Formats: structure tokens, sequence, C-alpha cells
């Protein structure tokens, strides 16, 4: 069955992505190669073409992702090749360093190889690359209480933090033979942090509120002509909301509202006040405020639903279906001051795609 | 066929219904002289302890409301023995001053005669039954946008609105045998209305705003035991982001974002500046503090979430699915500081229940 799975997954991809690419009349040729290679030896290796294009559409794909009209530019990185501990740390903190690109964010994928009989090679336990850690002991609550669980495995493995409210996590990851992960401490260097400030309001920095430039997605499996490609980090740069409508806002995160609404003078006792809202909207504002003056990329929610419709109509105009996931799309404020919220949209999922996988710890 | 659906609606209803009302034992013979009643006559007429018991049902059904923890207070005015168009106005009027209370809303619903052969005794062509009218020619625009089609509609019945920004429509209602709708103006002393104010911002009320106090949704047909209540007007009071979020803020209906960006003294240039979010609280606050301070009833919507909650706890205890649609349920300002937005809702439609019909007008 696997085998079957693999060469139906196989045909689909090389048929469309070659469609994409103008190379069309080259399918047959290249369906037959695949075809012997996966009866010789059970899979089949992409060409570089294949692997870029590849992880493109898996972005165009994206039902969740409000970011994608800029799918064409992601920065692909190639690490098939890599097959040491050494290769990977470096090959991860390579990614960093370019992603980063002093503060000038570029859309980037590393590409680790890919699973061999469902066998990982390279199994990345971080939720992104770069992450604040997270503890909860005796009632005592520090730092990103979504990090928690990962926290504690990096402990058992003779790693401590400081237990700073932004203790960076280190690399964790693990290599096929290996029984245990390895983990490495991130060069603070690679690691652009923006202090949180408001533009009219001093005492917001009295909140000593920070986060990180570049969010990179680095435990999700990329799916391509039915090769799976479990370790593939990849990033883009924020839309604001994430950071200061959810990490910085849940109550189940950083929690900082009732903190924001006495910084900016007013009550958080009444419900009818909405200072919830006020808050939210002035930390968001900070957020968005903060990167800008720092010279980091980030977008706020209206430019990015603006491009999302430019990315709907591109679609339009391409004849390619439109696919996405409303519940993801929609801001987490003001969702209906965007387009977004007014119309539909089909979850229907298309590969090649990034899926979830479970996680290693837990 | 049609017998068959109304027998199986029938059984099911009385069933649950009786269930609830500890009438169990009394289901039996109810059934058997249902069958009688349907076989002889083509339909059954339900007792008031049913009719009354099928709406809150209904209510307590509709997956799209938030408002749903108060099912059980519902006031169930029987009006199935109207038989004239001076009767259904006073009706309609009589709704009107008995949910608006003074301020003090009652949540009500007037059930008119059933449909019979799928032939509608009375026929209600507003939406609301009040609602402010809406004109657009020669790129001029007045009123209410989402009004257009019935106030054109309105107008070719010989009623004219003075195009103010605010014009009460008029009520218009169609009795079967009769083959245009005929229309009533509103008695002004039955209407509450509420100019907007905002709490510490005095040029507010330059904007002139105002908003009426009670939405009764006139256009939904109540299904209950298979029985069809086109003309069935219910009302709730208001959750404040209905009218600050979307009646006067979206572009396609009152649009006043900008002119709310003038007045708090932010510039509307930049989206960087979040200044649609920032009107959008402002103008949130201002709806919930002018209700309030007028003496009629309103809720926030994190007092609504927070009732939800206790909706979707009461449900489990009683041994009820909840069912319900996220989309909605998600207030449209700040939706991810509830607890809506953090959890999953099953979308499946179960009756008794209000839906959607076809529009006479149009
Ligand atoms: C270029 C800037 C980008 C922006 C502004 C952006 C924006 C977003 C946002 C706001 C989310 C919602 C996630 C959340 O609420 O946690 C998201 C989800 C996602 N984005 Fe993007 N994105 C960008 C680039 C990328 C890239 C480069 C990829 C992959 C190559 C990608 C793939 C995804 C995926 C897979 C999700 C869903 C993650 C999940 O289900 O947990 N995005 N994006
Ligand atoms: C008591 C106060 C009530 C509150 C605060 C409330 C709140 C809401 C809100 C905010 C909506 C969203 C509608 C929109 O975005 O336009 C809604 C929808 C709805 N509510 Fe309630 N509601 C209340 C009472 C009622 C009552 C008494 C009924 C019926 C007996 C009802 C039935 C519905 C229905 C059917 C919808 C969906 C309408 C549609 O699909 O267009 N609600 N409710
Ligand atoms: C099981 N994984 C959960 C996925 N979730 C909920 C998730 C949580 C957080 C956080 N904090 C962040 C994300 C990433 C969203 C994202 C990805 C990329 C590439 C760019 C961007 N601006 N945002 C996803
Ligand atoms: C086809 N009908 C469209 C239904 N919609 C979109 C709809 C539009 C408007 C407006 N403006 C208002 C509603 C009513 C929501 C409602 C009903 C009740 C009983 C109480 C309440 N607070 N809100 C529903
Ligand atoms: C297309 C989309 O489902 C549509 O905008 C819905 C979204 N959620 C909503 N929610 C409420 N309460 N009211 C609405 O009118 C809408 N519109
Ligand atoms: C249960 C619900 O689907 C969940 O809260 C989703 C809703 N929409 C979201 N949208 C984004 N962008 N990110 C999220 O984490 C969530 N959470
Ligand atoms: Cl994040
Ligand atoms: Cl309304």
């Amino acid at each position: 069955e696997e085998k079957e799975i693999l060469w139906n997954e196989a045909k689909a991809f090389i048929a469309a992505c070659y469609q994409e690419l103008g190379k069309a009349a080259e399918v047959k040729d290249r369906l037959a190669d695949i075809k012997s290679e996966i009866d010789l030896t059970g899979s089949y290796v992409h060409t570089k073409e294949e692997l870029e294009h590849g992880a493109k559409m898996a972005w165009r794909n994206s039902n969740r992702c409000i970011g994608r009209l800029f799918w064409n530019s992601l920065n692909v990185i190639d690490r098939r090749d890599v097959r040491t501990k050494e290769e990977v740390r470096d090959a991860l903190f390579h990614h960093i360093e370019t992603a980063t690109n002093n503060g000038k964010i570029r859309p980037t994928i590393t590409i680790f190889p890919p699973e061999e009989k469902g066998e990982k090679q390279v199994e990345i336990w971080n939720h992104q690359l770069i992450r604040y850690a997270g503890y909860e002991s005796d009632g005592e609550r520090i730092g990103d209480p979504a990090s928690c669980s990962l926290t504690a495995a990096c402990e058992e493995l003779g790693w401590r933090g400081e237990r700073t409210d932004f203790d960076l996590l280190p690399l964790i990851f693990r290599m096929k033979g290996d029984e245990q992960p390895v983990w490495y401490e991130l060069p603070r260097s690679l690691v652009i942090e923006v202090p949180i400030t408001h533009p009219d309001i001093e005492a917001f920095s009295d909140l000593e509120l920070k986060w990180y430039g570049v969010p990179i997605i680095s435990d999700m499996k990329l799916e391509v002509g039915g090769i799976h490609y479990n370790a593939a980090p990849f990033n883009g740069w924020y839309m604001g909301t994430e950071i200061g409508a959810r990490n910085l806002a849940d109550e189940k995160r950083y929690d900082k509202l009732k903190k924001v609404a006495s910084v900016i003078g007013i009550a958080a006792d009444y419900n009818t006040d909405l200072w919830k809202d006020q808050a939210l909207v002035e930390l968001n504002k900070a957020v968005l405020h903060s990167y800008k003056k720092q010279g980091v990329s980030i977008v706020d929610h209206h430019t990015a639903a603006s491009q999302f419709k430019r990315f709907e109509e591109q679609a339009e105009e391409a004849g390619r279906k439109l696919t996405g996931d409303w519940t993801w799309l929609i801001p987490p404020i003001s969702p209906a001051a965007t387009h977004i919220f007014h119309r539909s949209y089909d979850n229907s999922i298309v590969k090649p795609n990034y899926f979830y996988q479970d996680k290693p710890y837990e």
C-alpha cells in the first residue's frame, strides 16, 4: 500500500509542478524514472527544482496562513546532504542568520533529509527555533507557559534555564540512531529581540516586555509528492497581532492585559468599559511601533488582509482554486474590519502542504 | 411525503417536549390525537404549552446566538387567533411596547397563525420591526444601505421617507388573499432610540449618531414539530458590538469609523497606527455607555460570552448536546479575549429552530 501511496502522490505532484514550471513535456520521462526508482529503492529523490517549487506550493496551500501572497519568493535551502548533529546545528544557526538578515526578514525554509521508512533522519524538538522557556512549580509561573513541557524535557537533558521570563530555549533535536536528543544554546548574537515601547505612552516601557524578531516554525512536516520532510523549519515575518493579541495577551500565555491597562491609565474593573479591548489596541500599536523602530520586518493585520485579498485575486486569475481556514485567517482583533470576515473559504486540504506531527516529548 | 414529514417531526417534538415538561406519560395519547388530526385535517394544532416550550427550544437551538443562557425565560405571545390586518398591526405594535418595557427589555416572541399548505396566512416584509430606511440614487447615499431594497419596495406602495439618515421604516406585511402588502407608520411614542455619546469625549455627540433600543427580527420562520410559523417576530436586547462594530462601522452599513477617528482626535492615515481598531473600541464604549445612561438594556461582549459559558455548562449538566456556529458566536471585536474563540462547536441543526426564508421583495 505504502509504495502505491507514494507513486500516486508522485504522479499528481510531478504533473502539477511541471505544468507550473512550463516543463510539461518532461513529465512522462521523469515519471518513468521515478517509477523505476520507487520499484528498486522504495522511494525517490526530488530534483532541486522539484524540492524548491514543492515547498513553495506547500506554502501556497496552507489554509491557515494570511501571508500567502508571497509564496513564490520563498527562499529554499536544500540541506538533504546533512549527516551529523554538528551539520544540523550549523544549518539551523545559518537559517536563523540568513532569515533574520539584519532585521529585513527573508522568508526561508531549510529542508533536511526526509523520512525513509517513516524513519526520521533528524527529529527537531523545538516548536520554533527561537522561543522562550516556561516554568511552573509551587504556584510560581515564569516565562511562556506554552513552553513548559519542552522546557521540562530540556532540563532533563542537563540544560538549566536562568528562570527569567524570557530565557531562550536551546536548539534541541535527535539524530537517527541516537536514543537522546542533543541540545545547543543559541548564540545571542544570532537572535534579534525587540523591546516593546509605545509611541506616546512613556510608561509602557515599565512593563519590560520584549519579543523575538523571527518566528521560525520547526515542528511541522513538509509533504511533497509523497515524500515526508518531517524536519523542514520555515519562517516569515510576524503579523503584529500574533504577538500583541495572543503571545503577550492570552491568559495562558504572558497574560499582560491587566498590566497594560494600568500603564495606559485606565481602570480594569468593569466589562462595560471595554478595558481589555482598549488595552489590546494599545499593546498592538506598541508591538508594531517597536518592530518598525528597530528595523525588524512586521506587518499589521489590515495590510496583511489587503495582501491576502491580492492572493485571492491572483489565484482566480491563474485559474487555481483557493483554499482557506476562515477561523485562522481572521485576525484576533477587529476581524470585521477586514474583508476576510465577510466571505467564506473552502477548507479543503491540497498537497504539497505543511502538517502537524506528534511531539517526541509529551 | 409532506404528511409523513409532519408526523415524523411531530413525534420527535412531542416526545422531547413532554420529557422536558415532565409530561412523559401523556405522550402516547397526545400522539394518537395528533395522528388522527393529521389524517383528517392535513395538519395539527399545538397546545399553548407546546407552542411556548417549542419557541423556547427553538431559541435554545439557535447555533448563532450567544444570548441563549436565557432561553427558558422567553415571553411567548400566542397570536394564532388573528384574522385581520388591523389585528396583525396592533399585535406588532403591542410586541414593540411590551418587549420595550420602558427600556428594561423583555425577550419576547409573538406567534401568528402558521403556514397551512405552505400557504402563508400573514407575510411580514420587515427584516426587523424597527429599522432605518436606506436610499441610493445618483451617487447619493442616505440612511442604512442594508435597507435599500425594502425601502424601495415601500416607496412603491405609496410610502415616502423623509430621507434623513434615520427614517423609521413602516411596518409592512401581506395577508393571505391580498395581492399587495399594507403598510403602517410606527407611532414614535412606541420607539425608543438612544443618542450615542461618549463617557469622556464631548465631541463625540458632533457625529449625531443614534440607534434604536430593541432589535426585533421579523423575517425568520419558527419551526416546531413540523409546523411552520413563518410569521413569528422575536427580540432580545442588543450586544453592544452589533451596533458599534457592525451597524455603525461596516463600510456597507453606516461606515462611521473615519468620522469616529476624527472626533476622538487620531489620524486615519496609516494602517500601522491601528486607527480603525482604536476607533472601533471608542465607538463601542460609546454605545454601551449611551444605552446604560438612558436605562435601555444592553450587554457587552465579555459579559455575554461569560453568560454563554454558563449556557454551555448548563447544557452539559442537563445532558443536552450543545450546538453552535463558532463563526457567529465570536464577537467582532477582541474575539480572542473570550473563551468562545478558544474552543470549537458542533454546528448541527436541531429542531425546533428559527430558519431563514425567501424575501417577498427582491
Ligand atoms: C511572510 C510572512 C508571513 C506572515 C505575515 C504569515 C502570517 C501567518 C499567520 C498570522 C498565521 C497564523 C498562525 C497563528 O495564529 O499562530 C500563519 C499560519 C501559518 N503560516 Fe504563515 N505567514 C507568513 C509566512 C509563512 C511561510 C513562509 C510559511 C511556510 C513556508 C507559512 C506557513 C504557515 C502555516 C503552515 C501556518 C499554519 C500553522 C499552524 O497550523 O499552526 N507562513 N501565517
Ligand atoms: C436576550 C438577549 C439576546 C442577545 C444578547 C442575543 C445575541 C445575539 C447576537 C449577538 C447574535 C448575532 C447576530 C448578528 O450578528 O446579526 C444573535 C443571533 C441570533 N439570535 Fe440571539 N440574542 C438574544 C436573544 C435572542 C432571542 C430572544 C432569540 C429568539 C427567540 C434569538 C435568536 C437568535 C437567532 C435566530 C440568531 C441568528 C440570526 C441569523 O442567523 O441571522 N436571540 N443573538
Ligand atoms: C501544534 N502547533 C501549534 C501551532 N500554533 C498554534 C502556532 C503557535 C504559535 C505560537 N505562539 C505560532 C505559530 C506560527 C504562525 C506563523 C508562522 C510563520 C512562518 C510566520 C508567522 N508570521 N506566523 C503557530
Ligand atoms: C437574512 N437575514 C440576515 C440576518 N442578519 C445578518 C442579521 C442582521 C442584523 C442586522 N443588522 C441583525 C440580526 C439580529 C441579531 C439579534 C437578534 C436578537 C433577537 C437579539 C440580538 N441582540 N441580536 C441578524
Ligand atoms: C462570511 C462570514 O461567515 C460572515 O461574515 C459572518 C461571520 N460572522 C458573523 N457573526 C455575526 N455575529 N454576525 C454576522 O453578520 C457575521 N457574518
Ligand atoms: C478553537 C479555535 O479554532 C482556535 O481558538 C483557533 C481559532 N483561530 C485561530 N487563529 C489563529 N490565527 N491562531 C490560532 O491559534 C487560532 N486558534
Ligand atoms: Cl508565535
Ligand atoms: Cl441589528
